[PDB]
């Protein structure tokens, strides 16, 4: 049965940390749902890229659990996740199911926005440090990609393509991932 | 006065190779146009995508000449641009005006369906070298970016940050590139 993956879109998401983890997990075979937070209309990511979702994440919400839900960054799509109550939801569920959450750049200040994985070692891009450390309520990590308990974070645009290849290792395996890697010409 | 960057999006167009490039190049200032192939309707991408373009091309064509015309691959998308009369003639056009053209992955293999930039020195994704050998018109290079005379190319998703951040330099200069660079954290 093929892994689902939940990847939550808002208004001012970086669109490179959301096209980036939906194209190489679907390389990997995932079934990935990209639910629009607002509804199910177009999205005005960070840059101006336009990205007609999946779903709904009400809809989308109705057809989990998943895998593993994904936070792309961007300061001001991070904003609008850690503002909604359904995402904090969405959230608690995984949590609760001991299930994998990745948060990009500044989608892990979701995370502490929602209480979400309290003590877990994290990064975030050098900018949201300080946000996501507020209250010492995680350890702070300089690692590209670092994963603990439940919480799989990276640090930019430049690390989605490990980002996403760490989610594609944790559900499918190292052979699936370093076979979608191959193709990509990664450094 | 900004530059100005027509990016060309068709259907099966990789959505990295597509959203990087965009991205990346309004960060450093540039206007950039999403310009659909098929009209102005939302384009599926490769890896399902979905992404409303700025403008027909139709329209966008009306707004030339731009800075730089950039070819996003996906196998499916270069080969709907290598089959297109209308970027045969806004490829011609630039290449009469001494303008640069990059392109990405298969989207070179549009350079030699359209006869563009014959004699330069190119690079293409592996799996695409072949097609764009196919006669020897062009030069072949394994570098990772390449450019010779008009013609910038790169060869894969990997690769993409590498092809934009070359465009910026082209563009705007080193200084910003490097400005643009620093917050992304690249490797
Ligand atoms: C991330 O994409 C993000 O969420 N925030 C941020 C900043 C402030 C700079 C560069 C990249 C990013
Ligand atoms: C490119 O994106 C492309 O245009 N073609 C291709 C292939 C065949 C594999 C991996 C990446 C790419
Ligand atoms: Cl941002
Ligand atoms: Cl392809």
């Amino acid at each position: 049965a093929s892994k689902r993956a939940l990847v939550i879109l808002a208004k001012g998401a970086e669109e490179m940390e959301t096209v980036i983890p939906v194209d190489v997990m679907r390389r990997a075979g995932i079934k990935v749902t990209v639910a629009g937070l607002a509804g199910k209309d177009p999205v005005q990511c960070s840059r101006d890229v336009v990205i007609c979702p999946d779903a709904s994440l009400e809809d989308a919400k109705k057809e989990g659990p998943y895998d593993v839900v994904v936070l792309p960054g961007g300061n001001l799509g991070a904003q609008n996740l850690s503002e909604s109550a359904a995402v904090k939801e969405i959230l608690k569920e995984q949590e609760n199911r001991k299930g994998l959450i990745a948060a990009i750049c500044a989608g892990p200040t979701a995370l502490l926005a929602h209480e979400i994985g309290f003590g877990s070692k994290v990064t975030t891009h050098p900018l949201a440090k300080d946000k996501m450390m507020n209250g010492g309520h995680y350890t702070y990590s300089e690692n590209r990609v670092e994963k603990d308990g439940l919480i799989l974070t990276s640090r930019g645009p430049g690390t989605s393509f490990e980002f996403a290849l760490a989610i594609v290792e944790a559900l499918n395996g190292k052979e699936v991932a370093a076979q979608v890697k191959a193709p990509l010409v990664l450094k």
